[PDB]
């Protein structure tokens, strides 16, 4: 199928429609640049290596090159692997880039490089030096770089890659830099703003710094900047994750009351963990256009009761006031000042981090006529009472979040508190209205909980103390919900009329609700599934299921179970007939995962017992010893098997004979060390095949006929124990000529032996002696 | 240092004073009986082999055989392994056994017999043949077994190895047995008590069978009987694992009332799982030594107010009332009979399964004046209600277990539902008084709860809902507690002074309380160690701790701490210094855990960091790349290090240059693939090493110095990747001939090559063709 086998060990893609010749080396273990790199290229990653120098042989030939990203094959020591540190910083020898007349970005991030890399054409747009280490910046080093318009300079001195001194930027470094658009200077030990910047500058990032000062002119001829980030300048140190030095004499980064004044396109501001007490409303006097702002993480507890500032803000999209509370102190109630009222454009308002006790509908009225609001986040703030028919005056709103709260009768989880959120590296709401109690103190729910909230699309219970039995009657308001998520919770599934009052659910999560699971004598009806009429999802993993009182589940809505992580090895304990149709009354079940059940063998009369529209099955993770493969033509409409993380030895002699309708075959992680010899034959409609890590030493063309194998979508065959004798001939021939997806080649898919291929790649192995 | 190697794939043991040479063969994977075993043998093991046939030549030479354990060689399929069923059942050939003039214990258990065998020797005093297929008993084939005291028949006709009929006993069968004192019948699908049995008879099992009636003289002339167990007879069929057959029209089993008058030695009577309503005092008028008597699983809950039979029970030491319970019925009280308080000498008092919504003070009175009492268990009866201080009256007890209830302001966890609890196959009650309230609905706890429980010294309440700021209060009349378990709630460790009321408290187990460490911005305290000034062990094991307001924790007192299951990799983070100290002023403590912290790497300063009497150092299991064994020198009191399961690929040159008071390594299960030339030179005090589960190829004899393997206990060498060439030929020669104990020689220490050798024991292993 092809003439020439590829050798090279990056990925090589096409994009016919702008000329690129895309060539990613990323994480192949080099140490040096490869040889064969195609002359037409345009984009070359070798992001990931430990090539240790650049030099005019390394790109000679690349004269197309728009993109070289050669990031992090010299990162920081306390950023990179302690396991293989790097010994030396990134050479660049001089005029390795010169030649390069079409490049328009180079990133050289995570390089441990001293100096701005000269010599660069006039062509590059975009320069990305972070996590480096240069901390002084010379105007004489930047004239090379007159048409740049994005420079990223950061991460050169902060804590995780220290440089000891103050950031040195010289007066007007950038001045002259006419076209540069977006300058990022964070995490840098900076000590004031440096001026003067150019007048074409959109985005300016100067946050997690030194700078306690703001002067007058500082921003005073940018008029055309839309992003300004001062962020952590000053910072809130309370509960920090990192080191954390705050200003002296408690003070706020200082910012005089016109530094705004020539910011007449602003759209972004951010001010978190700067220490404010106070926020000027004169800042925004001629910023008309802002729509984001953030003031987290300073002092702003009294100013919110007050909050003059906002009268200025009618177009604000989002604001965000998280974490202002003031120490040891733990507020009866929430103060909004009336002034929110006047932020006519605002969608989305956070005030995690408030910290008190009680929210009371009327703390809630100056938001009541902002008719664009869609997010009201108010998680973290241990609030122990709340009477959530509150909510019925904010039906317009898609999320209201009481997330992590004391109530009793999406962002990353390190967001607020994590250093920098956007430091680059080497869920039910679209269903409607969502109100999310998840890890609350809820211990029990009755009906009126949820009086006036019948509009409700999703409920968020995870987490909560709920350890009640169920009859039917706690939800009764919740007429629209179509997504209950009761993960995490204390279910007791007594009654089979759980849940029924529900009658427009179609996912319910009861995951991790193991504890009345976990002793004997207890009675569960696992059958209480007959009474939702329009259920299509059910999650109930990790639950220690291994008894139930009902012997079938019965649902003819049902679509997808989940069922993982619990003990059908001992409901189909051998001898016992009695659950060996647990799911065959789910007429319309079509995926089932029951991985992690501890399930050694399948017992006679499971596959017989599956429902007849079963398409997707995962047996992972069982510790499965064995396997009746015919057994597979009672499940006529499979198309996906996961037999993965298992201890299987043995593929069937003839998959067509097992299931002439499966379509995704995944058997990773087994301990199979030969293939049958016509496996594959006639498997046509056979689409997708993972054989890797398992102990195969040899496959012959029988097993694998070309008929089967070219309309495979991928074949994944690394780590196994390939033996590259002359027996091994055609695998090895079909191997390097094959032009099916097969991933890494480069990389793992190698002879265990003998002797000299001990290591060798299966993609490099010459067997022409086999030929003589 | 041994002239002769042991090859025999079997431990031998001897037991000079009682001149035994004992043989155990168990799960060696054989195929035939071993040769060469030691003439001398007196007792020879081979359960869980694969041993087709037994013969004459079986045990020619072993004259001396006091006793054979043949178990498990071919187990029922329903029992076995469905990965290697046995294909035929086990042939023993005629006069097999009869040679054997000592031969006191036979165990042919689990091998699909279907006679009981013949040509059994004289001497014989046991006889095993559970699990067989042997299902009809004819006095001819027991007159070879004239002196056997103890018989063994159960399992073979039941749910998990069925016969299809019933099993079927001559008249008088055992009656010539005349000194046989212990019959067991369980699971035999037994219809009639089989009669006249031999009044030597001691202890009669005939549970799990289908006997519906009693006869009035069944048992008239065993007045040596000991023990009688007729359970599951008529069994009690709800909720039960297995399939389960009542008698029909709910009928007990039918005693008659005089069905005992002669069991005047009867200690143990057992009448578990039979339907019984009633419980007739005339059966107990002759009966007056019964000590325990187990009357779980039937309908006895109306019983159990009148109860007249406990006035003839004055000896009884143990009373099992469990499960009880009327099906649908939640009864509002417990109503316990006044007859309880004839129970002079009663020990232990189990009601679990009452089911029953409040319990009070004067529902217990009848036990009030039980002053041997030790044991009550009240535990699974879904109590919402009680107020403990109740149990002041019950200072004396031992234990009070009101585990898993339902209450609000040590027996296997299958105990009273499992088929046979007895089934063969092939915790702070130390510290006195102990109040369990584990697994029930306790949200928030205050002093007055515990008011009048002062003598208490353990208090368990694992897994309840208790979601609160302790600060000092909410234990205050515990005065006595020495342990505290409050594993699998959700303490909010805010305030330093949690627990401290405790001032007696030695053990502390927070573990699984992770959800307030798993959302960013809330404090918590890790120093509240500082007050409890007698506390030797801490438990906080899976707490997913990643944060800590406090930068130390400290004691003066605290021995071990368990760390294990949270994330020191991010409170260690690369650069952040501020929590190297964590356990540096715990000055006392001499055993630290910190496996599965996701530690890849240890940064610098954590062993300058550790407090100074470390003594059991574990840092397992967290995928460790990288280890500067030099570091091991801050350790000064170091003795046992775990390093299992982690990625280290090699050891240290010299280990004694690293620790000079390291007496257990522990390094299996990580990828070493060499050791150092002189890795164990001058390691005088080390004591033990396991290299299990490596990659290891070859090890030369500078590596393992032999002043240094003549100290060690054990040196654990199993499943690595021996290659058995001419270059291995001192190891090989020296695994032979050493007497330093290496476990797993027969199965696990193994050639993986080359080629000819593969899967050779390299105890087997012969290289004279390297000498030629
Ligand atoms: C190949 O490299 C080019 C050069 O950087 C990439 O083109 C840039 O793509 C971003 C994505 O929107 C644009 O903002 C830049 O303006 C583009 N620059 C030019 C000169 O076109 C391109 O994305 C890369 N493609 C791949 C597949 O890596
Ligand atoms: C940021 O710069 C400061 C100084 O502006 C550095 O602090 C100095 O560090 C040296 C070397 O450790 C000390 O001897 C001086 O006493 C420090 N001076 C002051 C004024 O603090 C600091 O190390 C830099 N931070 C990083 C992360 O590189
Ligand atoms: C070796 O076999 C003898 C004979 O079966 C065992 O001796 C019995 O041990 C039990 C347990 O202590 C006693 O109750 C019996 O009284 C002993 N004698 C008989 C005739 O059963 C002995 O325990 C075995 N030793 C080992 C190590 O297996
Ligand atoms: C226990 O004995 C009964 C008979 O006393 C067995 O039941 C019979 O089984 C055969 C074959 O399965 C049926 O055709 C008969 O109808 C059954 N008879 C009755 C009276 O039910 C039963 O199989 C035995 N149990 C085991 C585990 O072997
Ligand atoms: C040993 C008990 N077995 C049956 C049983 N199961 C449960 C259960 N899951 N939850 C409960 C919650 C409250 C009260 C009782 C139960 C309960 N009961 C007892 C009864 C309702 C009479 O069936
Ligand atoms: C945003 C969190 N700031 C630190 C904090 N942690 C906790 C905590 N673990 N538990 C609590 C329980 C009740 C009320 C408050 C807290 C609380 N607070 C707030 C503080 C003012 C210090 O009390
Ligand atoms: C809220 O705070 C504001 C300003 O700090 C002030 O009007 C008042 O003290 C508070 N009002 C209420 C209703 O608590
Ligand atoms: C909660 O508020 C609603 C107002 O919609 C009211 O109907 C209900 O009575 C209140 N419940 C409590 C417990 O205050
Ligand atoms: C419910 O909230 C939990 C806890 O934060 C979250 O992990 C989960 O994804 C949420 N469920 C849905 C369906 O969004
Ligand atoms: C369900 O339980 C609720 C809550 O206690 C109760 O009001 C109602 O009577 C019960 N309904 C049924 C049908 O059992
Ligand atoms: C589930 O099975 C139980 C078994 O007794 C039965 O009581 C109940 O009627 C069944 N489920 C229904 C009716 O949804
Ligand atoms: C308890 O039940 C027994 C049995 O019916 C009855 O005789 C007795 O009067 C009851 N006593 C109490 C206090 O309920
Ligand atoms: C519990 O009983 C004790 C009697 O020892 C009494 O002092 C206390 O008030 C009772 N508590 C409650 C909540 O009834
Ligand atoms: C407390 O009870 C739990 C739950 O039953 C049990 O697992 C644990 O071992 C008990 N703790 C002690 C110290 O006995
Ligand atoms: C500790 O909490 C208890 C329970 O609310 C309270 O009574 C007590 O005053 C608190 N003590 C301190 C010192 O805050
Ligand atoms: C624990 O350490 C913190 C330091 O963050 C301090 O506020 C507190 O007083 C300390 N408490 C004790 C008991 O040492
Ligand atoms: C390790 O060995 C070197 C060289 O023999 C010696 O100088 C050094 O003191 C030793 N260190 C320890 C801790 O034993």
């Amino acid at each position: 199928a092809r003439w020439f086998p590829k050798t090279l060990p990056c990925d090589v893609t096409l994009d016919v429609s702008k000329n690129h010749v895309i060539v990613d080396c990323t994480d192949k273990h080099l140490t040096e640049i490869p040889g064969g790199i195609p002359t037409n290229t345009t984009n070359l990653t070798l992001t990931i290596n430990h090539i240790p120098d650049i030099s005019p042989a390394s790109f000679h030939r690349l004269v197309h090159l728009v993109e070289i990203d050669f990031r992090c094959n010299c990162v920081p020591i306390r950023l990179g692997s302690k396991s293989n540190m790097c010994p030396r910083r990134l050479q660049i020898k001089p005029r390795s880039f010169s030649g390069l007349t079409y490049l328009k970005s180079l990133y050289l991030d995570g390089n441990q490089l001293l100096e701005i890399p000269q010599g660069l054409p006039p062509s590059l747009q975009l320069l990305s030096l972070e996590a480096n280490n240069i901390f002084s910046i010379r105007k004489e080093q930047l004239t090379e770089l007159a048409n740049i318009e994005i420079l990223y300079l950061g991460q050169n001195c902060y804590y995780r890659n220290p440089c000891y001194v103050s950031y040195s930027i010289e007066k007007d470094a950038f001045l002259n830099l006419t076209k540069l658009k977006v300058l990022s200077l964070k995490d840098n030990n900076v000590t004031t703003v440096p001026t003067v910047l150019p007048s074409t500058l959109t985005e300016l990032y100067l946050y997690n710094n030194m700078i306690a000062e703001i002067q007058e002119d500082d921003f005073n001829n940018l008029n055309q900047l839309q992003i300004l980030d001062l962020s952590g300048n000053c910072p809130r140190c309370y509960n920090a994750p990192f080191p954390c030095t705050p200003c002296k004499n408690n003070s706020p980064l200082q910012i005089p009351v016109n530094a705004f004044d020539a910011l007449t396109e602003l759209k972004v501001l951010r001010l978190h963990s700067n220490s404010l007490q106070h926020v000027p409303p004169r800042w925004f006097k001629n910023i008309n256009n802002l729509q984001e702002l953030d003031l987290s993480q300073n002092f702003l507890a009294k100013e919110i009761g007050d909050a003059k500032f906002l009268h200025f803000l009618p177009n604000l999209i989002q604001l965000d006031l998280s974490f202002n509370f003031e120490l040891q102190v733990y507020r009866a109630s929430m103060n909004l000042s009336q002034a929110f009222s006047s932020l006519k454009s605002l969608k989305i308002l956070r005030i995690r981090g408030y910290v008190f006790k009680e929210l009371k509908s009327f703390q809630l009225s100056p938001l009541h006529n902002l008719q664009n609001l869609e997010v009201l986040d108010l998680g973290t703030n241990f609030i122990k009472i709340a009477n959530l028919s509150m909510f019925k005056q904010f039906k317009r709103l898609k999320v209201i979040d009481l997330s992590v709260n004391k109530i009793s009768p999406v962002l990353e989880q390190l967001y607020y508190f994590r250093y920098d959120k956007y430091a680059r590296s080497c869920s039910c709401y679209k269903y409607g209205q969502t109100l999310d109690l998840s890890k609350n103190s809820i211990f029990f729910i009755k009906s009126s909980d949820f009086q006036h909230l019948s509009f409700l699309k999703c409920l968020n219970l995870s987490g909560n103390l709920i350890s009640q039995t169920l009859n039917g009657s706690e939800f009764q308001p919740l007429a629209e919900l179509r997504y209950l998520d009761f993960s995490n919770n204390r279910l007791d599934l007594l009654h089979s009329t759980a849940f029924e009052e529900l009658r427009k659910l179609e996912v319910l999560d009861i995951s991790s609700n193991s504890h009345y699971f976990q002793s004997e004598g207890i009675t569960h009806m696992l059958n209480f599934t007959k009474n939702l009429k329009v259920l299509q999802k059910l999650m109930m993993n990790d639950n220690d299921i291994s008894s139930s009182t009902s012997r079938t589940m019965e649902s003819e809505s049902l679509r997808t179970l989940e069922f993982r992580g619990n003990h059908l090895d001992v409901l189909w304990r051998d001898g016992d007939n009695r659950y060996l149709q647990l799911f065959k009354n789910l007429l319309k079940l079509e995926e089932l995962d029951i991985s992690k059940n501890s399930l050694s063998f399948l017992p006679s009369g499971v596959f017989d017992g599956m429902p007849p529209n079963l398409k997707n099955l995962s047996l992972a993770k069982n510790g499965l010893k064995s396997f009746i493969w015919e057994k597979l033509r009672y499940l006529k409409n499979l198309e996906t098997l996961d037999l993965s993380h298992n201890q299987l030895t043995t593929v069937p002699e003839r998959l067509s004979n097992c299931s002439r309708s499966l379509k995704n075959l995944i058997l990773k992680n087994n301990q199979i060390r030969s293939l049958t010899k016509y496996f594959l034959q006639d498997a046509f409609q056979l689409r997708y095949l993972d054989l890797s890590s398992n102990k195969i030493q040899m496959i012959q063309k029988t097993s694998f006929p070309e008929n089967v194998l070219n309309n495979l979508k991928m074949l994944l065959l690394h780590h196994n124990r390939f033996l590259c004798t002359c027996d091994a001939v055609w695998f090895v021939w079909w191997v390097q000529h094959t032009e099916v997806t097969i991933p890494y080649l480069a990389t793992d898919v190698t002879c265990v032996g003998p002797g000299a291929h001990k290591g060798q790649s299966v993609i490099s192995l010459d067997l022409y002696t086999c030929e003589l």
